[PDB]
């Protein structure tokens, strides 16, 4: 047999763009290892339909996704952002295909679409990971300095725990014109605080490590707090042999000798496994998964403009929505009502001058094992 | 002028009246009260001047 | 405040207590249930005007 699903994928033209990331290479890496494993399916074979899309573009996404659907596809990967993911997901609920996020976007309830899967962990037991974290340390003073509010958002139980917790930080933006925030590093010297935490991503977290070694707190009384979990693309070596004091994070759960042959063989393919890149293989293992329990099931051609829609859409997302499937990033298991990776393994890795080094643990099964 | 009522949260709901409103011919759209449609159409509304 | 994304555009007074030097509470309104009696409890222990 032979199966066609639909991947989204944006760029910054878009189709017109020619990029295969770290997650379409890792799509057709996990596409074909389920073409060449056959207990991974039993004659099933994973054939696809990627559609790559820009950067902030609904109207190429519609046209894309419109092609996926008069193809006929029974499954759309969720975009990164509420304009597209959004617009898709309420044409997904409206032709009964499933929806995928496959990452976390801001979804209200107040949303009607049925056909929905998040997959991240807990905002709220993140934050109570960190009270966990934090009143082993007992802080009050401290800087949370974001770019943008939803790592406010993204860390909710611990912004209503200064009404818990004794504790009172510099809530700081990042300028939103300029990335260099070492005027800003200056400007906020004036506090000098050695407690700050950082909501951030790869090339961002490079540029703030030549800001923050560029004015001198590079240093293991700065007990600073990554969110990044990119340890391979970046620099270490200068900021590990000067001693420092601050914690990142690793989903992954390599000490499986698959995933770390997975993480080679990617290796192989690109350059290492990123977040995401597990994640998709993860979800691709999954959609697997989900279509091996189900029956085999049709392929419908349907006009994006017409009501028209396909048979197994409910069913299939109910197979979708009840997966729970062990993997590369240890658990991954979905909410019943509004889906989500409630319980989610973390590797609390931290650099010190020796380098690298997982010290601890933090699952909301596992507590604060450390 | 011509008016329209949709859901809200649905943007296939905001296809089909994009198509009757542009097939009839308007020059401009007044805004819903949700965000996906909003942005979505306004993408597509860039796009076709 | 109740909902979380209008003080997205109202940030100004959000990093006013690192200019302006006003002592400050947060809180938010519940949003599954209208009931604030509890909360309006919770702030007559709060005890500010």
């Amino acid at each position: 047999h032979v199966i066609r699903i639909g991947g989204i994928f944006e760029y910054a033209d878009g189709p017109n763009a020619q990029v295969m990331n770290a997650e379409e290479h890792a799509f057709r890496f996990s596409a074909n290892i389920i073409n060449r494993n056959r207990t991974l399916l039993p004659n099933t074979t994973l054939t696809y339909d990627i559609q790559r899309i820009h950067f902030h573009d609904s109207f190429e996404a519609t046209k894309k996704a419109c092609d996926q659907l008069a193809l006929g596809v029974v499954a759309i990967f969720g975009p990164s952002q509420g304009s597209t993911t959004n617009a898709v997901q309420s044409i997904c609920n409206a032709l009964e295909v499933p929806h995928i996020q496959l990452r976390w976007k801001h979804h209200p309830l107040d949303n009607k679409d049925t056909f929905y899967v998040n997959l991240y962990p807990d905002y709220a037991s993140l934050s109570h990971a960190i009270l966990d974290l934090v009143q082993s340390l007992k802080w009050r003073s401290a800087t949370v300095v974001y770019d943008d509010s939803t790592g406010l958002i993204r860390l909710q139980e611990l912004i209503m725990a200064p009404s818990r917790y004794n504790i009172r930080l510099k809530i700081r933006q990042l300028p939103i014109d300029s990335d260099d925030s070492r005027p800003l590093l200056k400007e906020m010297k004036r506090g000098r605080e050695f407690r700050i935490i950082f909501d951030c991503s790869h090339t961002m977290a490079a540029q703030i490590l030549k800001q923050a070694m560029a004015m001198g707190m590079m240093t293991e009384y700065y007990h600073f707090i990554f969110t990044t979990l990119d340890l391979y693309a970046l620099d270490l070596e200068p900021y590990r042999y000067s001693g420092v004091n601050l914690t990142g994070f690793r989903i992954l759960n390599v000490d499986n000798p698959h995933v770390s042959a997975i993480v080679e063989k990617w290796s192989m393919e690109r350059g290492v496994m990123m977040t995401d890149a597990a994640l998709l293989y993860d979800a691709v293992h999954i959609v697997s998964v989900t279509y091996q329990r189900a029956p085999q099931m049709t392929v419908n051609s349907l006009q994006c403009h017409r009501h028209k829609a396909w048979r197994f859409g409910g069913r299939f997302m109910n197979f979708i929505k009840e997966a729970q499937w062990e993997g590369l990033t240890g658990r991954i298991v979905f909410n019943k009502t509004s889906g989500l990776r409630t319980d989610f393994d973390l590797d609390i890795i931290s650099l010190k001058e020796d380098g690298l080094e997982k010290v601890g643990v933090w699952s909301p099964a596992d507590g604060l094992n450390i």
